[PDB]
């Protein structure tokens, strides 16, 4: 599923991401933007062999298993597969998890590098939310 960009953002509050570890609904949206092009079927391949699935591109070495990344953690105890689901429950449930371990959403190389300090209320402008 595509989401629109106010689709996305009502989504994400819905499922409490908006202020989750200090980090405004802005910052998640932007994250997706960049991440995934809001998408939520996105996945690219990491030089590690690990790869990244769905809105938030979560890693498979860490976080989901995809059978296929040797010494992989899976953390967040879900098929990759969840992650790339029309429903972001499993997205916003791994995200939570991620953005709690201490790094904050640095964890996240599009948001440190493309929506870290930039006026990010801006992904939600003209959203009913
Ligand atoms: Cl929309
Ligand atoms: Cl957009
Ligand atoms: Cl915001
Ligand atoms: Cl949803
Ligand atoms: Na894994």
């Amino acid at each position: 599923k595509v989401f629109g960009r106010c689709e996305l953002a009502a989504a994400m509050k819905r499922h409490g991401l908006d202020n989750y570890q200090g980090y405004s609904l802005g910052n998640w949206v932007c994250a997706a933007k960049f991440e995934s092009n809001f998408n939520t079927q996105a996945t690219n391949r990491n030089t590690d062999g690990s790869t990244d699935y769905g809105i938030l591109q979560i890693n498979s070495r860490w976080w989901c298993n995809d059978g296929r990344t040797p010494g992989s953690e899976n953390l967040c105890n879900i098929p990759c597969s969840a992650l790339l689901s029309s429903d972001i429950t499993a997205s916003v449930n791994c995200a939570k998890k991620i953005v709690s371990r201490g790094n904050g959403m640095n964890a996240w190389v599009a948001w440190r590098n493309r929506c870290k300090g930039t006026d990010v209320q801006a992904w939600i402008r003209g959203c009913r939310l």
